């Protein structure tokens, strides 16, 4: 049972200039994605203190990255607090609209893509090295889901009936075929350490 919906309109047009502007510095992503992964992290911590029962789903706060050769995939994995269907149907897509049209209007004024996080759109720049994004997440108070994007205005979500990853969200990036360089070891060593440095979350990087 797969719903789907159109991005508002302002989404679908900063989807469309991160996947159309020519752009080098794409490494950025990265650390977009970390940094939300620490934020959820933070979250669930923080809803924690006042109520020890939301650790239920499971007490270890980290951040694990995944490359996949075979598929072409590299996966963001965090027990963050997770995302309830409302956030990822309607709830970020609102808060967006106000974040897009800053960012847009900064990058006339002369600012450049880096800048994405500083408008909380930084999850968009995974539309720099890829073609699609599955985002799976489980929050306690709601069910496990699967919200899908090859962009072209619209995006898909499901109940996923796969294996159930207790609380957190897993960003798995189906990356464009030029853009294998982040499937490499030495390559997202250089990049984490290079930004994402001072996270206050164990970052373990797979290897293959
Ligand atoms: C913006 C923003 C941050 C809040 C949404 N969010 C994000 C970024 C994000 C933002 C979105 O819109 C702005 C969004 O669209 C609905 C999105 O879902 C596909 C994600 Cl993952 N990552 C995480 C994460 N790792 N864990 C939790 F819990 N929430 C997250």
């Amino acid at each position: 049972e797969v719903e789907t919906f159109a991005f508002q309109a302002e989404i679908a047009q900063l989807m469309s200039l991160i996947i159309n502007t020519f752009y080098s510095n794409k490494e950025i992503f990265l650390r977009e994605l970390i940094s939300n992964s620490s934020d959820a992290l933070d979250k669930i911590r923080y809803e924690s203190l006042t109520d020890p029962s939301k650790l239920d789903s499971g007490k270890e706060l980290h951040i694990n990255l995944i490359p996949n050769k075979q598929d072409r995939t590299l996966t963001i994995v965090d027990t963050g607090i997770g995302m309830t269907k409302a956030d990822l149907i309607n709830n970020l897509g609102t808060i967006a609209k106000s974040g897009t049209k800053a960012f847009m209007e900064a990058l006339q004024a002369g600012a450049d893509i880096s800048m994405i996080g500083q408008f909380g759109v930084g999850f968009y720049s995974a539309y720099l090295v890829a073609e699609k994004v599955t985002v799976i997440t489980k929050h306690n108070d709601d069910e496990q889901y699967a919200w899908e994007s090859s962009a072209g205005g619209s995006f898909t979500v499901r109940t996923d009936t796969g294996e159930p990853m207790g609380r957190g969200t897993k960003v798995i990036l189906h990356l464009k075929e030029d853009q294998t360089e982040y499937l490499e070891e030495r390559r997202i060593k250089e990049i984490v350490k290079k930004h994402s440095q001072f996270i206050g979350y164990p970052i373990t990087l797979f290897v293959e």
